[PDB]
């Protein structure tokens, strides 16, 4: 099946714009990725970095994990990203959801060889 860090990637990632450029910039990008297929993801980041750059912060600085494992990593500068969060109305097959922009550190955790992305645990 897919990869954990291959997900990873469908789920987070935006190189090709540098920031979200309206309101419906959500809607459009959980769609685009497969995020509201059988049941509307409820929370989502997109980060507007180079794969390269946020691949990079699995060699920056190590943090705790919420859920105690030694993995999880924080980026040194912070990155243009976006938090879209299903709205309380919102509902299938047209999911609805809140755009936030904003630039902040994010804190991802790693695992494989190489040593990349699998899951993305929170912006600071």
């Amino acid at each position: 099946k897919e990869t954990a860090a291959a997900k990873f990637e469908r789920q987070h990632m935006d190189s090709s714009t540098s920031a979200a450029s309206s309101s419906n910039y959500c809607n459009q990008m959980m769609k685009s990725r497969n995020l509201t297929k059988d049941r509307c993801k409820p929370v989502n980041t997109f980060v507007h970095e180079s794969l390269a750059d946020v691949q990079a912060v699995c060699s920056q600085k190590n943090v705790a994990c919420k859920n105690g494992q030694t993995n999880c990593y924080q980026s040194y500068s912070t990155m243009s990203i976006t938090d879209c969060r299903e709205t309380g109305s919102s509902k299938l097959p047209n999911c609805a959801y809140k755009t936030t922009q904003a630039n902040k550190h994010i804190i991802v955790a790693c695992e494989g060889n190489p040593y990349v992305p699998v899951h993305f645990d929170a912006s600071v």
